């Protein structure tokens, strides 16, 4: 069996760093690789934040431990601003950069001519078919999704795209790693939204177009879900927690996707939220209005 | 204002029971009402035991605080086979019978000729359009929807439904009796789902489809939704746990009302577990199996 142990992982941002701080936490050995040394600089710097935030937890009864800890992990994580000269003989390729098909393609189809032949590929896209970037290569056999939840090293649950060219042995591989992650793995085919997505967006639409048509409020909403169906939040709060505007471009796709499913259909107040800027938590204001 | 102290609560089933249960935990007067002195003998026997169980969790460091707790409660309930004979002193009828138009609204067509003028008409239905049964009366700006949601002992919100002729007082006084039962009222129109169910349920079968489609499996799917979403149960779980016969049941509504709308398409293996009497936690059989205890 392939046993991942050097992981490449591509893209220092919110997803990106959390994937390479739980593959080093865990054992593993990690190259993040993004587009400048500014960028990496930052992003490795949060990392370590993180995980001395946790560390001064952990290690109150011992600082001298937290700060070898914190060192340790932190000293197997590698950084580069060319991930061709890194995939030589990295077992495990994971992409997490910009939700664009264009720009995903060109990096694997450049990628599969430098990595070994037992290497990886994955990525962590959430609104884009797996094949549609698994074509891009000559590796469609150990082309795979790999997809994560943010906070990356608190969240347990990894979904494991398998597509109808995905061998076994590719999809044991990424199921054992996920479990060395001290993550809990789950199956599913190359659908659009896997399956937290695939049924939660759709929901969120929904409790926004039940507003939108002047049924009940936001806020009741919020408390019916919350207290009703025993959510950690309402569908707005959540809403403006994920982001308005990446959630849109989910819905955006599905919808130029098969424009004809009601469920997609745009959301007026969606859209002029996310045209004035208001993308939720991120931007001070979504839904709600925060800090 | 007029504050509600007197309850008659017809139905007692599973939500009707618990809605008796929590009116005179809170204080006020209550009259259950039902078919036959057995059924409503059954029905305060497991008042009782439900009340005798929170007592011993509640009381535990005092045995006899208990019992006066629970023996309080419980003396506020009284019995009656025929609703018409009371809700001539009654504050709100709150309605919690079988699921059927018909039997809803021949009922409150005749206990409107008994309740007092000040009399609020409430029903608990999930799958019926509150107007429909208001209109057997000619009570509907003193009529509306209260939907409680199981256990209700347990289960905190509560949706006040107005239909477009309830008055403003009878929300209000419905609002501040939900305050008085301990619960957190929500609004909505009297659409079909209300709210909870009109998001939970569409949901709830989409997973169904999603895994019907081969996609991936109910294990996963729950798993995914528990640790993904941070739901309490997986959609699978949940099924089992509120009745797939209950649900069926609701979206074929849906599914009537609109048929072209892909949301309330049937499911084939939802039909089929349906048919073959596997309705969940409740038989012991739904999507998953459980011990019959
Ligand atoms: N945004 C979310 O809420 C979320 C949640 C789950 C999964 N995702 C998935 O994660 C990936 C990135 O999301 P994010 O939130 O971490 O983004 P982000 O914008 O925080 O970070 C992406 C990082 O990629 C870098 N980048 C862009 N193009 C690159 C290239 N060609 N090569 C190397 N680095 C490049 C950027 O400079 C940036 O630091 C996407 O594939 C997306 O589908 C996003
Ligand atoms: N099942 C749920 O989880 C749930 C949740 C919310 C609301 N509801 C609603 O609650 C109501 C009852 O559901 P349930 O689960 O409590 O039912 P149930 O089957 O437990 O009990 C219904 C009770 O109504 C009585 N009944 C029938 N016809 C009657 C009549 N003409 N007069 C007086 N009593 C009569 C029965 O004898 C029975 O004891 C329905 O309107 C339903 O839609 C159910």
């Amino acid at each position: 069996k392939i046993i991942v142990k050097h992981v490449t992982v591509i893209g220092g941002g919110l997803m990106g760093a959390g994937i390479a701080q739980v593959a080093a936490a865990t054992g593993h050995t990690v190259v993040l690789v993004d587009q400048t040394e500014d960028i990496l600089a930052k992003s490795k710097k949060g990392i370590e934040e993180s995980l001395r935030k946790v560390a001064k937890k952990k290690f109150a009864e011992n600082p001298k431990a937290g700060d070898e800890f914190v060192a340790k992990t932190l000293s197997t994580i590698a950084t580069s601003t060319d991930a061709a000269s890194v995939v030589h003989s990295t077992d495990l390729v994971v992409e997490a950069i910009v939700e664009n098909l264009k720009v995903k393609n060109e990096l694997f189809k450049r990628l599969d001519k430098r990595a070994a032949e037992h290497t990886i590929f994955a990525s962590n896209t959430s609104s884009l078919q797996i094949t549609s970037i698994a074509n891009a290569t000559t590796r469609q056999d150990r082309f795979a999704g790999l997809h994560f939840f943010n906070p990356v090293p608190v969240m347990k649950l990894v979904e494991v795209i398998k597509t109808p060219m995905t061998s076994q042995k590719t999809f044991e591989s990424l199921v054992d790693f996920s479990k060395a992650l001290g993550k809990h793995p789950v199956s599913c085919k190359d659908t659009p939204g896997f399956i937290v997505n695939r049924l939660l967006v759709p929901y969120l639409m929904e409790a926004i177009r039940l507003y939108e048509r002047g049924d009940a409020s936001k806020e009741d909403i919020d408390t019916a879900m919350k207290l009703g169906a025993g959510y950690p939040m309402g569908p707005f709060e959540l809403l403006d927690y994920v982001g308005l505007d990446t959630t849109k471009f989910i819905v955006d796709g599905w919808h130029e996707m098969d424009a004809e499913n009601p469920l997609h259909q745009p959301s007026p107040s969606l859209n002029k939220l996310v045209a004035e800027n208001k993308f939720g938590k991120k931007t001070g204001e979504g839904f709600y209005k925060y800090k």
